[PDB]
C-alpha cells in the first residue's frame, strides 16, 4: 500500500500542503515580469513537485495515479547577474498552486484534476478553481494528461522505456 | 541517517545515482543568448542536497561533514509558453558536485572537494584544483562556499 500525501476537508478541498519541499522535484521554469509587460500571469520562478508516492507509480507506469498531488511553488526573480553570468536567479517565495487527480473525489472534472489556488501560505485550505480558470489552458496545451511534461525533464527521463 | 554518495579507495566521488530523489534547494538559469552565445554553465541549473545533510541543515543551519550537493545542468528548450515569455527547460546537459569532508579534504577551502563529470556515462568524477572552482565559490558564496543567496529552500528551512 502507498501513503496518501494530501489531506482533504469534508467537501474534498485540499488542505494547504505541508512538507512539499521534501517531495520530488520535477522541473523549474521562469516567466519574469520584465518579459511580460511588467506583470507576468504567474510571477516569476516556478518550482514544481510531485508527491513521492505518485513518483514511484510514475516510475513504473508513466501515468499519474489516482491520488497524484503536484505543487507549483512561485518565487520572485532575485537578480539578473551573478558570478556565473547573466540570467535569472531566484529571490523570495511568493506562493503556491496545486492540482490533484482523483476519480473518486472529482468525477465530473476534466481529467479528474482539481486545481487549487491558495490565498497565502497561512491559509488553512486551498480554493478549488473553475474549469475555465485553470483546466482549459492545461488541456489545450499540456503534453500529457493535462500536466506540462514538456517542461519536466525529471518526469520524461524517469518514465519507463 | 547515513552518508550519501559513494567513493573509490582514493575517495573520489563515484557518479551519484538517485540525486533526483534528494532535496531540491533552488533553480537558476544562465541562457547562452545572454552570454555571447556561450554561457559558462549552460543553461538551467537545478540543485540538490542529500537527505541526511538536509536533515542536519534544518536543525543547525550548517553543512555537516558528508554533505553532497549536485548541480544538474539542462538546456533552454523554449522562451515562450502559454504561461508567457521567459525560459523553459529542455534536455539534460550534465552535472557538477561538491562534497564537504573535514577528514578527507583537510587542505581544501572549507574542506569541500569539487567534482566535474565528463558525461552521464562517466563512472566517477574528476576532482578539481582550487583555482578551477573553489576560488569563485569562496569569493562570492553567501555561506560556507555555497550560493545560498540563490537557494530559498535552504534559507527558509534553517532555524
Ligand atoms: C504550471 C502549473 C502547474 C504545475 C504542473 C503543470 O501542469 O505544469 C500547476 C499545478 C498549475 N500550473 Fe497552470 N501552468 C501553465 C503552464 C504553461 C505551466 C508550466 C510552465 C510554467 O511553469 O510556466 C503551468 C499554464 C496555465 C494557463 C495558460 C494560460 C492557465 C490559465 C493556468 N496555467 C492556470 C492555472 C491555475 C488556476 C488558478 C492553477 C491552480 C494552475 N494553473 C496550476
Ligand atoms: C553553482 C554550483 C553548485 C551548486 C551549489 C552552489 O554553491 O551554488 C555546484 C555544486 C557547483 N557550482 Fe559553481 N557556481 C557558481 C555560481 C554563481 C552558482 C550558483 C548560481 C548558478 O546556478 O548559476 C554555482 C559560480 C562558479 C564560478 C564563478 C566564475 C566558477 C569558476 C565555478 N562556479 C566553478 C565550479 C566548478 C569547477 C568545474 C564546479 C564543480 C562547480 N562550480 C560546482
Amino acid at each position: 500500500k502507498g501513503l496518501n500525501y494530501g489531506s482533504f476537508t469534508k467537501e474534498h478541498v485540499l488542505l494547504t500542503p505541508k512538507g512539499y519541499r521534501e517531495w520530488v522535484f520535477i522541473g523549474a521554469s521562469v516567466t519574469p515580469n520584465e518579459l511580460n509587460d511588467d506583470k507576468a500571469a504567474f510571477p516569476e520562478f516556478h518550482n514544481v513537485y510531485i508527491d513521492p508516492t505518485s513518483w514511484g507509480h510514475w516510475k513504473k507506469t508513466g501515468e499519474f495515479r489516482d491520488g497524484t498531488v503536484i505543487v507549483k511553488e512561485l518565487a520572485g526573480v532575485g537578480s539578473k547577474a551573478s558570478p556565473s553570468g547573466n540570467g535569472y536567479f531566484p529571490g523570495e517565495f511568493n506562493g503556491i498552486q496545486a492540482m490533484v487527480k482523483d476519480s473518486k473525489r472529482y468525477p465530473e472534472r476534466p481529467g479528474n484534476w482539481a486545481f487549487f489556488g491558495f490565498e497565502s501560505y497561512e491559509a488553512k485550505q486551498g480554493i478549488i478553481q473553475t474549469d475555465e480558470t485553470c483546466a482549459a489552458c492545461h488541456k489545450e496545451h499540456a503534453a500529457h494528461d493535462m500536466v506540462f511534461t514538456q517542461f519536466y525533464p525529471v518526469l520524461r527521463a524517469g518514465k519507463p522505456s
